[PDB]
C-alpha cells in the first residue's frame, strides 16, 4: 500500500514542538539532523534487519547472535515498562480537555472565571498581564503547587479521566481512520500562516542561534528525540515480513517520520507568534517552557477559528486516536515479551489485568498538585536520556565488531539479494558508538541542575530519584555481564569463545 499510517504519533505532535521551544528554538535543528542522518536511520535499520533475519522476539534474539549481550534484551523492557506508566498521563488530560468542550463557548477563551486571577486580559477585545489560556492550563487543569515538596491533595477529577483512559484500552484499520491526523494537521496549519504575525514565529523558528549549540543539553535531547519518535531502543524487532525491501523502507519509511514532525512543528511556532504580535511579549517568555505547550498553542488557534466548539472536539479526539494507537502496542509487547517459560496456557487474561492495575495505581502519583514536577523527571531520565544514548551504544559494538558486520551484510545481501551500501557499516562501526560516547561524556562534565520551566530548581532528592530511575534500566547489561561469567563457565578463553559464538 501507499498509506503505512506508522510515521505519526504523540512522539510528533506533542513531544518536538515541546523540545524545539525550551532549548531555544533554531539552535535544535542542527543536532537534529545530524543525529537523524548518521545516528537515526542505521541504527534503525540495524534493528529491523536483526528482527526480521532471526524472526524472533528481542528477548532471545540476542541469544541467537551475542550471548553475552543479553542485557540488551532486559533493557528494553524496563525502559518500556517506565513508559507505558507516563504515556498514558497525556491521554488523561486529553481527555479532560474534551469533556469541556461540549458546550457553546469554550471555558479556555474568556476570562473571569473561578480560577482566573484579577490579571486576566482578553487581548482581543500591560504588565502583569496573563492570557485566559495559560490560567486555565495552569489553575484548574494542573492545580501547580510551590514544588515537588508540595505533593498536596490528589485531583479528584483526573483520577477518573485516567480510569477511563485504561478502561477503553483494557479493551483496545479503516482508510479514514488512518489519514484522519494529517487532514486534521493540514487544517491547523493553514490557519496558523495566514494569521498575522506569524512571520517572526517562523524566523524564530528557522534561524539558530550558534551561541546556545555549547550547551550540553542541546545535543542530549535532539538525538533522544530521534530515538524516542522512532522507537528504536524500546522494541522494534518485528518477526513478521517473510523472507524484501528493508534497506527501501526507512528511504520511505524512517525518515519521513522527521518531516511530519518538522511539519507539524511549523503549525505551532505560526501561533506562537501571534501570542506574542497581540501582548507586545517577546517570543521567549510567551508561554510555558514545559511539557504543556501543546495544550496552549493548539487551544488559542482552535479558538480564533469560526465554529469553535466543533473544531475543538474533532481535535482531542485526534490526540485520543494518536495514543490510544500507540500504547496498546507497547502493552501488548510486554505482556507477550514475559511469555517464556509458558507455566500453563487463564493465564492470557491475567497478567493483563494485572499489569494495568499496578500501571494505574503508580501513574497515580503524578495526577497530584505535584504532578508536573515529577513527570518532568520521568520525560529527562527514564525512557529518554542516557537511557537511550548508553544502550545504543552497546547494541551497535555487539553487531558491528563481536558479531562481525561483513557476516551480517553477507545475511542481509542473502535475504534481500543485494547488499547495501558501505556506508552503514561505518556508521555502525565508529560513528554512532563514537558519537553517543562523546554526547554523554559531554553532558557528564559539563553537569548543570535541571530546571523545571527554567523557574524552578529541583531539590538533591529528586535528582537522585532521576538518577535512581535511569539507572534501573542502564545497568541490566554489566549485571548480566558478571552473572554469566560466574555461572556456567566460569574462567579460561572456552567461556569466551562459548559467550561470542552464535547460536546454530
Ligand atoms: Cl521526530
Amino acid at each position: 500500500l501507499s498509506v503505512a499510517g506508522e510515521i505519526i504519533g504523540l512522539g510528533n505532535v506533542w513531544r518536538f514542538p515541546y523540545l524545539c521551544y525550551k532549548n531555544g528554538g533554531g539552535a535544535f535543528l542542527i543536532p537534529y539532523v545530524v543525529f537523524f542522518i548518521c545516528c537515526g536511520i542505521p541504527v534503525f535499520f540495524l534493528e529491523t534487519a536483526l528482527g526480521q533475519f532471526t524472526s524472533e522476539g528481542g528477548i532471545t534474539c540476542w541469544r541467537k547472535v551475542c550471548p553475552l549481550f543479553e542485557g540488551i534484551g532486559y533493557a528494553t523492557q524496563v525502559i518500556e515498562a517506565h513508559l507505558n506508566v507516563y504515556y498514558i498521563i497525556i491521554l488523561a488530560w486529553a481527555i479532560f480537555y474534551l469533556s469541556n468542550c461540549f458546550t457553546t463557548e469554550l471555558p479556555w477563551a474568556t476570562c473571569g472565571h473561578e480560577w482566573n486571577t484579577e490579571n486576566c486580559v482578553e487581548f482581543q477585545k500591560l504588565q502583569n498581564a496573563t492570557s485566559p489560556v495559560m490560567e486555565f492550563w495552569e489553575h484548574r487543569v494542573l492545580a501547580i503547587s510551590d514544588g515537588i515538596e508540595h505533593i498536596g491533595n490528589l485531583r479528584w477529577e483526573l483520577a477518573l479521566c485516567l480510569l477511563a483512559a485504561w478502561t477503553i484500552c483494557y479493551f483496545c484499520v479503516v482508510y479514514v481512520t488512518a489519514t484522519f491526523p494529517y487532514i486534521m494537521l493540514l487544517i491547523l496549519l493553514i490557519r496558523g500562516v495566514t494569521l498575522p504575525g506569524a512571520s517572526e514565529g517562523i524566523k524564530f523558528y528557522l534561524y539558530p542561534d550558534l551561541s546556545r549549540l555549547s550547551d550540553p543539553q542541546v545535543w542530549v535531547d535532539a538525538g533522544t528525540q530521534i530515538f524516542f519518535s522512532y522507537a528504536i531502543c524500546l522494541g522494534c524487532l518485528t518477526a513478521l515480513g517473510s523472507y524484501n525491501n528493508c534497506y527501501r523502507d526507512c528511504i520511505m519509511l524512517c525518515c519521513l517520520n522527521s518531516g511530519t514532525s518538522f511539519v507539524a512543528g511549523f503549525a505551532i511556532f505560526s501561533v506562537l507568534g501571534f501570542m506574542a504580535y497581540e501582548q507586545g511579549v517577546p517570543i521567549a517568555e510567551v508561554a510555558e517552557s514545559g511539557p504543556g505547550l501543546a495544550f496552549i498553542a493548539y487551544p488559542k488557534a482552535v479558538t480564533m477559528m469560526p465554529l469553535s466548539p466543533l473544531w475543538a472536539t474533532l481535535f482531542f479526539m485526534m490526540l485520543i486516536f494518536l495514543g490510544l494507537d500507540s500504547q496498546f502496542v507497547c502493552v501488548e509487547s510486554l505482556v507477550t515479551a514475559v511469555v517464556d517459560m509458558y507455566p500453563k496456557v487463564y493465564r492470557r487474561e491475567l497478567l493483563i489485568l494485572a499489569l494495568s492495575v499496578i500501571s494505574y495505581f503508580l501513574g497515580l502519583v503524578m495526577l497530584t498538585e505535584g504532578g508536573m514536577y515529577i513527570f518532568q523527571l520521568f520525560d529527562s531520565y527514564a525512557a529518554s536520556g542516557m537511557c537511550l544514548l548508553f544502550v545504543a551504544i552497546f547494541e551497535c559494538i555487539c553487531i558491528g565488531w563481536v558479531y562481525g558486520s561483513n557476516r551480517f551484510y553477507d545475511n542481509i545481501e542473502d535475504m534481500i539479494g543485494y547488499r547495501p551500501p558501505s556506508l552503514i557499516k561505518w556508521c555502525w562501526m565508529i560513528m554512532t558508538p563514537g558519537i553517543c560516547a562523546g554526547i554523554f561524556i559531554f553532558f557528564l562534565i559539563k553537569y548543570k541542575p535541571l530546571k523545571y520551566n527554567n523557574i524552578y530548581t529541583y531539590p538533591a532528592w529528586g535528582y537522585g530519584i532521576g538518577w535512581l530511575m535511569a539507572l534501573s534500566s542502564m545497568l541490566c547489561i554489566p549485571l548480566w555481564i558478571c552473572i554469566t561469567v560466574w555461572k556456567t563457565e566460569g574462567t579460561l578463553p572456552e567461556k569466551l569463545q562459548k559467550l561470542t559464538t552464535p547460536s546454530t
